[PDB]
């Protein structure tokens, strides 16, 4: 259709207005004193939230160009979310800060490309510096603290997460479900859990959790790669009857075969999901067997001259339920008999005795623990369905944040880490003045998170910012108590990963907008 | 419906306005300092590009007449693209330059036909002169340089392309696919690859790549032309069963038979694709056999009194996958047994020994290399899906440009080649004054590319243009470093083919517009 | 619906405005210096043409009455086109000239009927006078010249046409197809070709060429007229099987039978086309046999007591392909065996020996030549698909014009023939003054073609017209070189047939408009 086309400044003011509406709506929810945002619903009462992502999803503007600016920066939160699962609001205020000053510099006549280069250089060095300052979240105490902090100071949620990770390990699978009513519940189910997700989406039958769930399915344990569907045809049909879904746990399911499975299960033609076998090399085969012993199946390896074509429903393993995430497979309640299973345990138990290497020893103990990984399930307390659904949300977020914290060290929260980094880069320079302005734009935007947190408290941003910059190290402002102190000692930490991600995605989208010269959209008609 | 009709000047100003909107939007993306253009999307964030073609595709104007002018010049980029696969932006700025001055001359009262004749004469001589200045891109170093330059100075992409061409030859087939994650991968697959594309589109089942892809298909190796479908009927039905696609590799598939295949495979009635046999004359038969030995098929030649009717699925060859472009067929992983294949190699290996001619020797070595051409596959590095998808784009373009460079010599880039050519034509004259003005219009437009590249840098076009014209030879302006020097020594080259194409298509469309007296379009209703 | 009704002058000015828009758009394309007209397309770039018919097809006006005038005169071009296949633009400028002055005379109070009578008388005498001046286009040199002139001075196209007519005779069938690429190709295919077209349209399966094309069809050779479908029923069903089309070559297919064939083949119920047998009388039977010997069929004549009912697929002849125009049937590649065919040739070859009459001798040689007419196929050169498609158009038009030239003598081109004729009619008078004005209107309009050709050159119409009228004979203005001279010696000729047709259709439609008193059209609602 006929288009409306805008250039330079005309386009810039439109974009800026669009990012401001989005960022302003989102940033009021930042930190312990975040404010509420009410989102209208077509039916019933409006939604009241302090969740940034929830607000962003609702933002769409009337002016086509302003809407483009809003949808562009909205990409910042979504990418930061996909990558770290937290810090989307932080990423959004960093982006607004960089875009605002960057566009001002452009309007002033500065070279957009140089501005972007300067911003990029500052971010590159800032990230290195962020790593240098990064400390860990390994022990259960740290995990508890981060969990508590991520749960709005709810020490309860903190303990839960810590206990759940103590059961299945901090790398294990953990889920949260509605509670039976009052008092939380934590139980490990099959069963076993290993680090391997679906070999492709679509298998996802429950987009609510973005996971795949199968009930009383058959489990094919093939010790090899599967490229040709032909091999599956015989077993797939055997499973076609008995009306039960099939879980493929092979060394890997490549294009040809995988593509077919995706299409067939897409047409209701037999429900089948595929995931890679745990581990690699030798231990892979040994582990693929542990699953067999657990599900009562039989490994189909070519090493013993076995063919998938010559595989009956008797070779297949089976369990009451199996769940698979983007990167986790959990088999709940397997058919395997305690005789075989417990016997398998005894075997591996001796393996540990004959262990001549710590590495081999560790790997073996990992198997016995799993067989004797599973899935830790957290059932949220209650006392009224409303509160129960709420606490469930908090536990979910706290878990998500703590998981991120465990993966990559931690740094002082409350926006102080970025402020310390910015101060260390005061002498950073580029190839020219415009690049230097870009560097300064980035260092200035690095104070935005702390300033917005303070602003949401009802305090003065410049005063608090000035005071924090005055000290050093982990010295920061505790917005919950409105007292200065050592952020680490007060338990206010952020996973280095979310801080880094927030900054990189903010600078990335900001750089693109700053170097945008023209915009095209449908004519308002 | 009722039409709006415009004549002369009224039509001219409309056309000019339409080409200006398109050219201005496109030309800002020219060269190393090209600016970004933001293209609106109905959903999500806007597209940000420095790619001229991407911008042109989005240009459509409200005023019916202006839109006609935009769509007309848009033909310049598309034809230059189809012919050389690069230089569409260059072609667009040349067209705008020729159209602008040409229409001004017309408004001044000059004869349109003479103006066009003059422009044509200048372009004819300019092309001859361009050939005279043309130098080569034969060795891997040159290929690497061009690749690097086409990849925005990414020496990585440069090395990749150079290595890929070193594997399958600079005339061989090369593809790029998403990487497994971090670090690039280069592997040659079946298999073999020969220079023959689909005998007609439609066979193209994947318009994304504009190629045809078949999985585990049967390969009919007929040593003769196929005109009558009757001959195929028996084999086509044999292939109808077993549910596998068919690849026809005959001496040629003419109208009657071809037309049927296009219609049938068009109705899902058996998937079949046809391509000519590699080479011609004697070597053709020998090569058609190499394919047989590779795919485990049997050549059906009339020389041995064989009929296609009397051909079973046992005579047909077979491979896990085959891909065919506009002019390349690649058979990946053939059923042929290493015994037969490796034996065939030994045969041809002796052929080379008994070779009494270099030509026959070269041709034989070509066969052994292919059997012992295939398809080089480039898997782009990664480190996040976003960057991976981006680098993939660059490798694709760099490859496309380097391929063009390899085909036809090279000339100084940065728009200097056309400037040198223009200076050599200062004394060119026509049959009259109007023809002389046309010649001058063309020589003036030849400076436009260098001027726009400089303008995009933020420098002064006239000053740089003046300085480059001041020197001679490969003396030019390096827009990346903003330093003058020897364009060739700095590695800034353009395939003579893209420069020539850009100029000819620009002059061609410009000539048509300049000689347009009337425009007809639907009434804005 | 409610109508708008206009009378006399009100209607006249509307008509005149409508013919002026159409004629003005069309006439700029007249002659060697014709200008371009740009025609808008709903998708892609506009069409740029110098072809009058192409422009006329696009002309439709908003004002209902003006549109009526445009559509009426548009009938001039279309009829001239159908009758001579050239001179549509010439016919259009003659019509505008006659209509313009004629309507002015009417407005002045002159009797419309007398004006029309005068115009008619002038045209009647002018045509006689045109015949008197008419010279021939018989030898290949003349054919080459006309072809070159009709191909915009492209001596290449001229040679092609000349060679094609040298192969199949100037009365033979000639077609043009896309070339294989670079360099033209001329080959005679079956086969044989005779002067007989489809016995009715509808059989036309390819409206693009307005011809009928059959592949591997059966050929019924009945030596008699076919009125009753009953006779065909048995053979039609035999042909229903084997899934092959049928070509009926009988003495003639009359109403009843023909009507059925048209209806059945109209419903996909068996594809059958019918054409009369070549020649008449005795030679007819002999010729019908030559076709049999060529297609391997059997003539079904009642003379030998044969019935169509008792005719099997074995009696029917057969060929790989057959094409039939409005007045030409060409059988390509017949099944007949070279033994029978070459033997038949020997027979007729002796016939020529025993020939006691030149007439019988000529007729026999015609048969041997055909059997030892066919269809000459011209494959246009190339060097890029665009240029190839263009040159193909030129060859098509040049062929069409040359064919017309060959049929009926030639006269000086460049509009001089009509000017010479007009000068010879200076003393022509009618029954009254109004009739005399009508005569003058017609003689004045006869200068219009030369004047428009000159005007398109950018020269002065009155000066050139005055100078040409000053000399005599073939003295004219060469618009290509802008030099006066002998039109015939310069090779600028027009078939007398197209000039005559252009004038008669122009005067015919003009006469109708001039005698129109009232117009009725739907109310603009
Ligand atoms: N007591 C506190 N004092 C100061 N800052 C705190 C305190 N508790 C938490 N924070 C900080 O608040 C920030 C996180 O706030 P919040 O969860 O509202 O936004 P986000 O994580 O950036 O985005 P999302 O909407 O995805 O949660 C981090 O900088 C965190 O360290
Ligand atoms: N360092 C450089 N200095 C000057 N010119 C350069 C430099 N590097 C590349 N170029 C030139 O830039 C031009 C190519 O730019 P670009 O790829 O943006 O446009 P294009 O090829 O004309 O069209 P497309 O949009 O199809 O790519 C060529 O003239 C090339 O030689
Ligand atoms: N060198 C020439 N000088 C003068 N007149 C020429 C010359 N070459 C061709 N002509 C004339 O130009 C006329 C034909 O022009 P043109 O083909 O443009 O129009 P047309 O045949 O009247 O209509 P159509 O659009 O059907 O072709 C004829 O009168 C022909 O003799
Ligand atoms: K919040
Ligand atoms: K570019
Ligand atoms: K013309
Ligand atoms: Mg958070
Ligand atoms: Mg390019
Ligand atoms: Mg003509």
């Amino acid at each position: 259709a006929a288009k409306d086309v805008k250039f330079g400044n005309d386009a810039g003011v439109k974009m800026l207005r669009g990012v401001n509406v989005l960022a302003d709506a989102v940033k009021v929810t930042l930190g312990p004193k975040g404010r509420n945002v009410v989102l209208d619903k077509s039916f019933g009462a409006p939604t009241i939230t302090k969740d940034g992502v929830s607000v962003a999803r609702e933002i769409e503007l009337e002016d086509k160009f302003e809407n483009m600016g809003a949808q562009m920066v909205k990409e910042v939160a979504s990418k930061a979310n996909d990558a770290a699962g937290d810090g989307t609001t932080t990423a959004t205020v960093l982006a607004q800060a960089i875009i605002t000053e960057g566009l001002k510099a452009v309007a002033a006549g500065m070279n957009p490309m140089d501005l972007k280069r300067g911003i990029d250089k500052a971010v590159t060095v800032a990230v290195e510096e962020l790593k240098a300052l990064s400390v860990p979240c390994s022990d259960s105490k740290a995990i508890a603290q981060v969990g508590t902090i991520s749960a709005n100071s709810d020490e309860t949620v903190g303990k839960l997460i810590a206990e759940a990770m103590d059961k299945v390990g901090k790398e294990g699978v953990i889920t949260v479900e509605d509670g039976t009513g009052l008092q939380d519940e934590l139980d490990v189910v099959e069963g076993m859990q290993f680090d391997r997700g679906y070999l492709s989406p679509y298998f996802i039958n429950k987009p609510e959790t973005g996971a795949v769930e199968l009930e009383s399915p058959f489990i094919l344990l093939a010790d090899k790669k599967i490229s040709n569907i032909r091999e599956m045809l015989p077993v797939l049909e055997a499973v076609a009857k008995a009306g039960k879904p099939l879980l493929i746990i092979a060394e890997d399911v490549e294009g040809e075969a995988l593509a077919t499975l995706v299409v067939n299960t897409m047409r209701g033609i037999v429900k089948v999901a595929a995931v890679k076998a745990p581990g690699f090399g030798d231990r892979r085969k040994a582990m693929l067997q542990d699953i067999a012993t657990l599900t009562g199946g039989t490994v189909i390896s070519e090493e013993i001259g076995m063919e998938l074509e010559k595989a009956t429903l008797e070779d297949l393993g089976q369990a009451k339920r199996v769940v698979i995430n983007k990167d986790t497979t959990t088999i709940i309640d397997g058919v395997g008999e305690e005789a075989a299973i417990q016997g398998r345990v005894a075997q591996i138990r001796q393996q540990i005795e004959e262990a001549t290497s710590d590495y081999d020893r560790e790997k073996l103990q990992e198997r016995v623990a799993k067989l004797a990984g599973g899935v830790a399930v957290i059932k949220v307390g209650a006392a009224t369905e409303v509160e129960m659904k709420e606490k469930k949300a908090r536990v979910e977020d706290a878990l998500h944040a703590t998981r991120a914290a465990v993966e990559e060290g931690v740094v002082a929260g409350g926006g102080v880490a970025l402020i310390r980094v910015a101060s260390k880069l005061a002498d950073l320079r580029g190839q020219n003045e415009d690049q230097n302005v870009g560097i300064k734009v980035a260092l200035r935007a690095m104070e935005a998170p702390l300033r917005q947190i303070v602003l949401n408290c009802g305090e003065e941003p410049s005063v608090v910012a000035n005071t924090v910059k005055g000290g050093d190290g982990n010295y920061g402002y505790n917005a919950a108590t409105e007292e200065y102190g050592n952020m680490i000692d007060m338990g206010i930490l952020d996973p280095t990963k979310v801080t880094r991600s927030a900054l990189q995605y903010a600078a990335s989208v900001a750089g693109l907008m700053i170097t945008t010269e023209c915009m095209v959209t449908d004519l308002p008609k």
